[PDB]
């Protein structure tokens, strides 16, 4: 509400927003990548289109790799992402405990 308690409430709100934003960012990357995979998986495997199919497949593989690069540049590895989420969740839980105890110290007086 006021002072330190207000800072903690806002910290928690930011961390919840951080969790939500990162999930939406991951979803956006994964959608792009999944659509490229579907396109690859949809290529005709008839022998007569082999040259163009092969060339298209290699193009789409390239494009997928670039998106993976950009994703890693933004968010790190799958490991980095799971660690970050865990740290955020942990801080939120600590904050909630702090807020409860700090209110009680006030009320007591």
């Amino acid at each position: 509400s006021t002072g330190y308690l207000e800072e903690l409430e806002k910290e928690r709100s930011l961390l919840l927003a951080d969790l939500d934003k990162e999930e939406k960012e991951k979803d956006w990357y994964y959608a792009q990548l999944q659509n490229l995979t579907k396109r690859i998986d949809s290529l005709p495997l008839t022998e007569n289109f082999s040259l163009q199919t092969d060339m298209t497949r290699r193009q789409l593989e390239y494009e997928a790799r670039q998106i993976r690069v950009a994703m890693e540049e933004q968010l790190g590895t799958c490991q980095d992402m799971e660690k970050r989420a865990q740290r955020r969740i942990a801080r939120i839980q600590q904050i909630e405990k702090d807020i409860l105890r700090i209110r009680q110290l006030l009320q007591s007086q």
